[PDB]
């Protein structure tokens, strides 16, 4: 046994080699430290967004704030932290007070519930008050494999294990990376460790898939209810002078029953801590059926029937989760006990392994005496015990896997069987990793993962794109317009990008070119070179990746004050700075704004025609935020008179003819890692710029480069504008000369930024995408193609074949396609104007040094595993919830006989929260998972996401959800529950309250036919909600109203649906009791399913169950209903005297199925219920003609089968990175 | 309804909710009413959450 | 595309050709300086001996 502590809270000869000399004369560039810290923060997963969801009690969490207000406050919070991250008092990049009017934007707040109501008063409080009105009361070294250097011979054997070579590193290792050009290895460890000694971290909230159990694979245990000790002819086995005692496989006692108790005999490494422990039927188990919606109850004891199915389902869920383990292979021992001669019994771990044999192999105990137990053992076949078949492959003298016979239960086994499969299907082999990592690198380095031959090397990481999509839709929903959630991603990335990029921004370039009313000085004072903050530039790029949830735009403040005018020198510069920077924003309306800006300043000089009799030519530019505002004369240049507005006409042509052209680039490794792309092909990454092949020799003045040309064109335009001085009277001296040169200087400035933004920038982004924690989510970039401009992105929960309440995702309340992010035009322009590479740059080397440290900390793999669960979770939910509410999801309903109301959104929600937390604590998850789906009517069918174009056409993406082990297992066990229901403490059918005094010994759980009656029986009376009672006057008997409308007297056989009693507990108790007890009234309460409790008694002594059945009736409530109490006789292996027994409660169909055996240690049962060890349960032992691998699910759970036990290897991901010449 | 001392309203609010064990003039009325017309009847849910 | 595949069970280790042939550490090879530079440690370790 080992042990992995939880991170969450649960249910609780010269050897001097010739090349090893260190000559560490290398200093990385960029520096390792620099890049690490940077990626260290990009690694971090986005924050969980509880706000809006319900807690286990059903009350939604958060503060009582208007959706609009929350959205705004969150915006401020974000922009304000943006400031603290850039060590400035005022944020340059802001998520608030952007030019955009996001007046309709909504954020999830704790102000509303799941039924569209106000949480002014908590759900729990309402439920309480609501039931409180219905209440009533009683009346008055060296490694040649990877080249890593070690120091201990042991550290070597320990190490090489990572390659498959076995002991001829600490499991704490998850990632072992190593560069070839320098001596600097990098290993990742779980963030939950206490010794981050020179180790890197794996932050991802990764689920624990692989777990082991060295114990017994059974979930049912046989217990003694009534002890007993009887005399026997044989007392023990003797050998020479030695003597061994007799150990039976089953309890030696008068009565024994089966009970559910997940992992009672398990021995694990990790504790899922989601156990389902039941107590013997003689004690109260009511607690198992009221964990859920039974919150606002009027009684401690007693559960609520309408919440039964809901509760039971959840229980079955934990029954599965708690059993999700792999069966570990432990050793054996060759046994020579006469009865199991020569068999190989598997020995459990720890001390007293031989103590368990007696329980693991029934056949071991001989057939010493004449007892029901022995009669069984005698019936079994000798040959099927111990090891049955083993693997041919083996390490050392131990087999890689083995099949063995041993106590266990078909259900649990069958479950772990599928769990196995599912994982196995997720297998990958290092060679695949080589291809993946290498391809991601875009060819700057090459990974090599050496390994030896092995088939029991489990590396679960492969999944389907579908799964990743489903998973990322959950991520998108999480944002929910809370800037706070995005703020970091964007920022933290812009940083990574900054120190992974060879581009350097040096304003002095501008300073040196100007060399200085002065146009020259103005522009300088306008640009402000001294200021070294460029967040806007970097962020701008990071934005290109999440263009579907966030939309960047230029801060309204960057436009000309009051509109501006071509007559003001200062304004002309504003125009410049603006036009030059707009193209880098994702804002689909940049162009229109770039145009209108000048059109604004032109008022009084040139005039364009407006299509609207309302909007003028002065409509501020920053207001054309959506597509419907694009002016007609902008789409059809032909409408602008070269006579009435010569300049504007050119500006228009320039935009159409020279504004950048979007493009795409391949990224990641879609064959191994899959791809979470939704609206775009799997291998594509969209760009709003044209990209070209990298080549540092490129000329600075290459008018082939879209961006460089724009710089030019915008300059020559201005020139033309300022040339004749027709647009600037009141300018006393001719500034043409100066104004011109000043522009010429800008036009021809030697910035290499455009060069970079078109060659390297694209590469860098691609080299990251795959490793990012929040994969890209883009929406096509279309330039002037208005009709195709996207304007809305939404998510759907119901299926395409249904018409439901339209509940648009908050994502759609944004004026833009996404949350508005404002950037600073100034900063961006300056950046575009003064970039340069280091003179000694050599791409091949630079990027190699940039990738190594960055990929060495990759968390791709772990995220993949999570994506897998995130899906299973969703899938499971819909499958379950759909069984307590009215959904049009096709699923086999096996528990419809267990009463349940028709869950409302609110009710369903709280249910979900449990289905939620239970999964999290089972997989040791501490972050998000389903939370976002619990923000309003989780009674869903299927996830899907889409976006619309201005022309009304829309694109709907509905991922093809595959299977779900968890989901199926729940259903499998549920199918079994439909038969073995008693084993779980539940009884099916109805009950009948009525006096029955006799001396017979039949079990009240298995009554004789003529004591039970049904609706289609003669002389019966059925009742309904209208059961008004009338008191008897002057001697006449009182009477209750039929269902037919007949008043009958208090006698005979009635049929009451439980509800009736619940509605009138007090009144009925008062009016009926006396008649039931000593009169001739017998009532059949229709229940469906119900928890039961047993009270055994001595048959030979008086016994009157009125007390219990009274108290039961007394404690029924419109909410509760305690376990039904049955009084059963103690079976006996010998003649006994009889004595009267008065009963009042009997079942209406067999329910004593949990009964395992009576007087087990004796020859036969003389009086009372006689049960013999259920041979059916031990099929492969009691039936010769049955193949070893036969199960009888789902009608019978066998308690002894063939279990396959493994022993896998779970190595860390190894990667040897090489450089390229 | 808002405000404390609310449990009272839930009974003046919906008469069809009372139990009908008696043959009292009241129960008789209640008893003869259609069951399904109580509580929320229909709604216009536009924004999820 | 040059890479190295370690040896096992006595076999010899081998480095990849330029045509995709894998040879043992012996004979006459041709390395462009750069290729070594980009892998100094790994190479010195594997070949020097
Ligand atoms: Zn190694």
């Amino acid at each position: 046994m080992k042990r992995i502590p939880r991170k969450t809270k649960g249910k609780s000869p010269a050897t001097t080699e010739p090349g090893t000399s260190n000559r560490e004369q290398y200093r990385a560039r960029p520096g390792i430290a620099s890049v690490q810290r940077a990626t260290e923060s990009a690694e971090l997963p986005m924050k969980n967004n509880d706000e809006g969801t319900p807690d286990k009690k059903g009350n939604t969490r958060g503060d009582l704030v208007n959706e609009h207000s929350e959205a705004k406050d969150e915006a401020d919070e974000a922009t304000q932290k943006q400031a603290k991250d850039t060590d400035k008092s005022k944020a340059q990049v802001t998520y608030s007070d952007t030019g955009i009017n996001n007046a309709n934007e909504l954020s999830r707040s704790g102000n509303v519930d799941n039924e569209g109501g106000s949480n002014q008063k908590p759900m729990s409080t309402r439920i309480a008050e609501a039931t409180s009105a219905i209440v009533s009361k009683h009346p008055a070294y060296q490694c040649h494999v990877c080249s890593a250097v070690l120091f201990s011979p042991l550290d070597l054997d320990a190490h090489v294990a990572s390659h498959g070579l076995h002991g001829n590193e600490i499991q704490r290792h998850i990632t072992e990376f190593i560069s070839s050009w320098q001596n600097h290895p990098i290993v990742q460890v779980s963030a939950d460790v206490e010794n981050k000694k020179t180790a890197q971290l794996l932050h991802a909230d990764t689920p624990r898939l692989v777990t082991w159990d060295a114990g017994l694979c059974t979930s049912f245990k046989i217990v003694p209810i009534v002890p007993a000790q009887v005399p026997q002819d044989v007392l023990a086995y003797t050998f020479f002078t030695s003597s061994y005692a007799i150990q039976s496989p089953f309890p030696e006692a008068a009565v024994s029953r089966i009970v559910v108790h997940t992992r009672w005999a398990s021995n694990v490494d990790f504790d899922r801590d989601s156990s389902v422990i039941m107590a013997p039927p003689t004690e109260n188990n009511i607690h198992l059926f009221k964990q859920l919606l039974n919150t606002e109850t009027l009684s401690v004891r007693g559960a609520n029937p309408l919440m039964f199915r809901a509760n039971v389902l959840h229980m079955l869920l934990e029954f599965v989760l708690d059993n999700l383990y792999l069966n570990r292979h432990t050793g054996f021992s060759q046994d020579h006990t006469p009865f199991t001669e020569g068999a190989n019994l598997r020995s459990l771990p720890g001390p007293d392994a031989e103590k368990w044999y007696s329980i693991m192999y029934p056949t071991r105990m001989g057939t010493p005496n004449v007892s029901k137990i022995c009669n069984f053992v005698a019936s079994c076949v000798r040959n099927r015990v111990g090891r049955f078949d083993r693997a041919q492959m083996m390490n050392g003298a131990m087999s890689e896997w083995v099949d063995v016979f041993e106590t266990s239960d078909a259900l649990t086994v069958s479950i772990r069987g599928r769990w196995m499969a599912r994982l196995a299907r997720m297998n990958i082999n290092p060679t695949e990793i080589e291809w993946a990592l290498t391809e991601c690198a875009q060819g700057y380095v090459t990974v090599t993962s050496p390994y030896a031959p092995s088939v029991n090397r489990l590396m679960p990481y492969r999944i389907s794109n579908a799964e990743r999509q489903i998973s990322q839709i959950i991520r998108i929903m999480n944002i929910g317009n809370n800037a706070t959630v995005i703020q970091p991603v964007l920022q933290d990335i812009s940083v990574l990008l900054q120190r992974i990029s060879p581009l350097q921004i040096d304003p002095t370039i501008i300073s040196n070119t100007m060399s200085t009313l002065s146009p020259a000085s103005s522009i300088l004072g306008k640009l402000r070179p001294s200021n070294s903050d460029f967040s806007s530039f970097r962020v701008a790029l990071a934005g290109w990746l999440y263009n579907g949830v966030v939309t960047t735009v230029i801060d309204d403040s960057s436009y000309p004050k009051d509109g501006g005018s071509v007559t003001s020198l200062e304004n002309l510069w504003d125009f410049f700075i603006l036009a030059l920077a707009l193209p880098l924003t994702t804002d689909p309306c940049a162009p229109v704004k770039a145009f209108m800006t000048l059109a604004n300043m032109m008022v009084g000089f040139e005039t364009i025609p407006m299509d609207n009799q309302i909007y003028t030519q002065s409509r501020r530019a920053s207001a054309f935020s959506t597509p419907h505002t694009w002016p007609r004369c902008f789409m059809n240049i032909q409408l602008i008179s070269p006579i009435d507005a010569p300049i504007l006409r050119q500006w228009a042509e320039i935009i159409h003819r020279y504004w950048p052209n979007p493009s795409q680039i391949r990224y990641g490794a879609p064959n191994v890692f899959g791809s979470a792309n939704l609206f775009t092909p799997p291998e594509v990454l969209l760009l709003p710029i044209d990209h070209q092949p990298a080549n540092v020799t490129t000329p600075t003045l290459d008018f082939t480069n879209e961006l460089t040309n724009w710089r030019a064109r915008v300059c020559e335009l201005m020139k033309n504008l300022v040339d004749n001085q027709r647009y600037q009277p009141g300018w006393t001296q001719s500034l043409v000369s100066s104004m011109r040169g000043t522009l010429d200087k800008l036009k021809l400035i030697k910035s290499m930024t455009p060069m970079y933004l078109q060659q390297l920038a694209p590469v860098e982004l691609a080299v990251i995408a795959p490793m990012l924690p929040f994969p890209p989510f883009q929406v096509p970039y279309v330039r002037l193609d208005r009709d195709r401009v996207p304007t809305m992105v939404g998510v759907t929960r119901q299926s395409r074949d249904t018409i439901t309440q339209p509940a648009l995702s908050l994502s759609t309340t944004n004026t833009t396609v996404g949350v508005p992010l404002a950037l600073d035009a100034r900063a961006i322009t300056v950046a575009l104007l003064s970039g340069k590479y280091p003179p000694d740059l050599v791409t091949n080397v630079w990027y190699a040094d940039a990738i190594y440290p960055m990929y060495a900390d990759t968390e791709v793999f772990s995220n993949l595993q999570r994506d897998m669960i995130t899906c299973e979770a969703v899938q499971t939910l819909v499958t379950l919830v759909a069984q307590i509410s009215e959904t049009q999801y096709p699923v086999d309903r096996y528990l419809d006989w267990i009463p349940s109301l028709r869950a409302s959104a609110a009710t369903a929600a709280t249910f979900a929260e449990w289905v939620n937390t239970s999964m999290k604590t089972a997989f040791d998850l501490s972050d998000m998972l389903l939370e976002p789906l619990l923000s309003g009517d989780p009674r869903m069918t299927q996830l899907a996401i889409q976006y619309q174009q201005y022309n009304g056409r829309t694109f709907n993406v509905i991922p093809e959800m595959p299977g779900s082990v968890i989901a199926d297992c729940v259903q499998l066990t549920a199918e079994v529950f439909n038969h073995e229901y008693n084993l779980f403490g539940i009884a099916r059918g109805d009950i009948i309250i009525g006096r029955v005094q006799s001396t017979h010994l039949w079990s009240p759980l298995a009554p004789p036919p003529d004591l039970v009656f049904d609706r289609d029986t003669p002389g019966v009376h059925i009742f309904g909600r209208d059961c008004r009672i009338s008191f008897g006057m002057n001697g006449a008997a009182p009477m209750i109203r039929d269902e037919t409308g007949m008043m009958v007297p208090f006698e005979g056989n009635w049929i009451f649906p439980l509800a009736l009693w619940q509605m009138n507990t007090r009144y009925f108790n008062q009016q009926f009791d006396a008649w039931i007890k000593t009169g001739e009234l017998r009532i059949r309460i229709e229940m469906g399913a119900y928890p039961y409790m047993l009270h055994y008694y001595d048959p030979r002594q008086y016994a009157n169950a009125w007390n219990l059945t009274s108290a039961w009736l007394e404690e029924i409530t419109p909410t509760s209903i305690p376990s039904v109490p049955f009084m059963v006789p103690i079976s006996s292996d010998h003649d006994i005297s009889s004595a009267p027994a008065v009963q009042y409660i009997i079942s209406t169909e067999y329910n004593d199925r949990s009964l395992f055996c009576t007087n087990s240690s004796s020859p036969q049962t003389i009086a009372g219920p006689d049960k013999h060890i259920p041979v059916e349960r031990y099929n492969i032992l009691t039936n010769p003609d049955a193949p070893p691998t036969q199960i009888q699910l789902p009608e019978v759970v066998d308690l002894y089968n063939v279990v396959t036990r493994y022993a896998y290897e779970t190595p860390p991901i190894t990667a040897v990175v090489m450089g390229v010449p």
